[PDB]
């Protein structure tokens, strides 16, 4: 069989977190397709547009992997994709459980499933990298070198 | 005896889920008051008497149930309506038991009381609905279909 | 109107912890039933008959709370005390759910109440109270002095 | 492409939690193997044979479910039928992210996938159904008739 | 040997919960830094220079105590101090040890630490308290007399 | 200053998590005691003396380690070593903060801290190790070689 599966997030940007569960998902389902959400309420650092080519750069070697932003319900961007499958990272839940939860009124032939990142991408928090950066300190750790470039480029045009 | 319950929140709008909460907690106390909450800071999606008009006309056909809102201190609200219960919800924490332990110092006769909704209420957010909403996604299997209208208009009207 | 809430448990031995949560939530209700489970699967240290008689000594005081012991089913205890809440404490939650969840199916009418007792209880544990005394540390900071006496005596009298 | 999950478990007995995710997830995997480990240390109530046969009354319409024990390592069950993903459940963690986290040593190509039940089996608790069963206590909302059958057996078998 | 260790926060305001973590791990440690994050994405309530002359008036009479102001990296806060350890605060955790995990990776010989305040602290949220003063309720309970002094001043100097 | 800090613990056996927890804490403090709990009510898989002989085998190379065990409370093995801190791990609770929160009133000047392992070995559960050890499965990526060799000569012995 043919099995589509959606990873959404805002990705504000692509962590080697994020970028890990990619390759693992998309080992596993025929066509992963990344899908960039708006997310205009959380005020995003980065917008939709930077946020899909950063992850471009660092997924576009990935030939079952699509990138794709969207700027309205999950639930159309899943039809869209004829996607049966969204993946969601957990790292060791409160958010996660209520979106699932609510998604299986939603898309109720659909399911989430869970996956878990390498140990050593367990504990990179997106609102600490930001911070870092916007501090001027370094998070290639926590980030590949493009996405690096990013957010020294975007830090540096702010102030 | 005669055991006044308070059950507060934010409110914005009521869910299945707080109608859920009221419907139990009102056939165990006497009186159940809901208490709505300005919530300023929360920068509600509706204002206050909004809030008070949705909860009414969803929990008007309960007897023993007062729909009441309150700009001050829970403490304040509390005494004046001779209550000794708080009623709050749990779904499947850090919040609620800092405001219960609070709460034990500024209202040390009164009992904070955890009640959890049937097993299909259990996993909606109220944010999620909001965003839902806001994006034009329907969220009739998490509001009644008068809160519905509610979000309708709200939504058609800011944008 | 007249309520009943029972208050299970297996009590080996009841802890000042337990005893905060009977004050508290026989305050509220017009009758509060103490339910001692025989709890044979867990093989406690005080006999069912040891543990009623240690509770009754501490909470005897209390003129609308009843000690009684039960054998069976939750279910025939809480209907034959005519109780529509059951009260759980809550300590700062895997069993508590799932127990309060099935109880939705098998009580459907009774609520599960879960209280949370004072701070300076809220870290006592009954295994750590055990396994203190019967290493010959006194736990009275965690048991009433009648209750160190009854756990003095059966560990002499194991050993 | 073919894609095989293994979904292991004590199962003792499977419930209608776990018998939930077996068709949620059996929709997705090209094969699920349903692996009944034999869980010496645990003592479960039901043997291996008998929990085979529990699982094959119930899981057998499915055309793309197998039923198989083993008594070893979950290394070994994984490689032999070629699964590339483990499937567990997760309910609203210790065990579970300890258990993938080590898989990820063990087995460092294989995924494991969280899935979570519908609402209503949410709650389940296996050692509450073991319990409720051995004090002649009915399971139907919890387990299938099949289930209770066996059940009810064992339990008179064992008095 | 000599060790110092930094307890870093926003301390927005200094509650008698941090208080309580300075006093004992001062008693620990040779030197204990109290370093005051500018934290301007939060948007803090006092000032900088207000959040310090609050934390100091409490903490000056602690010998081995100091308080000091960073408004850039912990990294370079830590360092400058020739630190060790940074204590943090736990009370019955997401945030720490996603801040722990990715402080391994910058600064690898650091130890993060984390302690409990008291029992009567252990349910203080500084949000909570800072909403109660804004409407006027006294926060003594949670704060020490000078603090509730620059609450009342600042929040009557808003209105 | 000089300070002992005490790291109790059953081990059984030494991981490679308790190990780094040992290099760790011991970097910080002036003397580290690694105490090994008698713990005979979990039924210890290795004897209190082979998990001595592990433990050493493990530590003795790090200077300022001393490998002790006990048999009685720990608030007497504390006190024997003049030890003012008590080090335990947390991996990504409820037991810890209990026994903190107990320890608190039986041994009030002490503090505890708590300590999380590099992230590799966030993972590891004794549990998991011995049971994969006994059904022959190498654990050598969670427990050094020296104590993989224990487990095979126990685990042969008992056979
Ligand atoms: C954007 C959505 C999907 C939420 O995603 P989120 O903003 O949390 O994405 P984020 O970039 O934070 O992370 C993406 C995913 O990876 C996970 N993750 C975060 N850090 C890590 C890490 N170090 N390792 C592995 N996974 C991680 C996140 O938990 C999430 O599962 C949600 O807002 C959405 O779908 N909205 C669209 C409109 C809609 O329909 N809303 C209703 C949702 S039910
Ligand atoms: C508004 C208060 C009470 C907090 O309530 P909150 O904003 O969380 O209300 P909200 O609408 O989110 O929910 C109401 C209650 O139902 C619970 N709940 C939420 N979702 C669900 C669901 N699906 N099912 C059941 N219960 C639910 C909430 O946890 C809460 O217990 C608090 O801000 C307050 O009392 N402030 C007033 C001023 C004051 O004195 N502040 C100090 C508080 S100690
Ligand atoms: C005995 C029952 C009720 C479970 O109770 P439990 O054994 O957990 O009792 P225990 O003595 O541990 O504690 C009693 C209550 O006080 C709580 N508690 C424990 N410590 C503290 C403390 N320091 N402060 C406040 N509360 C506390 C417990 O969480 C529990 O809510 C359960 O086994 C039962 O009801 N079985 C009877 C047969 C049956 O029908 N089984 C099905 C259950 S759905
Ligand atoms: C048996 C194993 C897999 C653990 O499974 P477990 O005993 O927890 O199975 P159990 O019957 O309890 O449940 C099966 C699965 O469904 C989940 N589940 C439980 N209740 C529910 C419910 N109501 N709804 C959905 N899922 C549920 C469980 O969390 C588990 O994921 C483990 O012991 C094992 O694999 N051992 C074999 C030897 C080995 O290699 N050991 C090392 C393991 S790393
Ligand atoms: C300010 C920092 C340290 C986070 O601290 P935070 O804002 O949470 O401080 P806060 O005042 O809330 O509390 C201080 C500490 O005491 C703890 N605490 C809170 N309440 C209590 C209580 N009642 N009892 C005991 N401890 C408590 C907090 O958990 C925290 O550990 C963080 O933002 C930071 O270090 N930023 C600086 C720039 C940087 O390098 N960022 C990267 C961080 S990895
Ligand atoms: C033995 C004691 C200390 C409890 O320790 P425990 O049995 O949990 O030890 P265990 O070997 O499991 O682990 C030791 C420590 O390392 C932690 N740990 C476990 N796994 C890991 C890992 N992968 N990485 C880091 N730390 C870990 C544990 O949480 C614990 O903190 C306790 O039983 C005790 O002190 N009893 C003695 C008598 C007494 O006075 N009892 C009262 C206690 S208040």
């Amino acid at each position: 069989s043919m099995v589509v599966a959606v990873y959404p997030g805002t990705f504000d940007p692509l962590t080697r977190g994020h970028e890990d569960l990619v390759r693992r998902a998309s080992s596993i389902f025929d066509t992963l397709v990344v899908g960039v959400a708006d997310s205009r309420a959380k005020k995003p650092f980065f917008s939709l547009e930077e946020r899909l080519k950063i992850a471009n750069e660092v997924l576009g070697h990935y030939p079952n992997v699509k990138v794709m932003g969207f700027t309205g319900l999950l639930k159309d961007f899943v039809r869209a994709n004829d996607a049966r499958v969204i993946v969601r990272g957990l790292r060791a839940f409160e958010y996660e459980f209520q979106m699932a939860g609510m998604n299986r009124y939603l898309l109720p032939d659909v399911e989430t499933m869970f996956m878990t990142p390498s140990d050593q991408y367990q504990f990179i928090s997106g609102t600490i990298v930001r911070e870092i950066a916007q501090l001027g300190g370094d998070v290639s750790k926590f980030v590949f070198p493009s996405v690096e470039k990013w957010l020294t480029e975007k830090v540096a045009a702010m102030a």
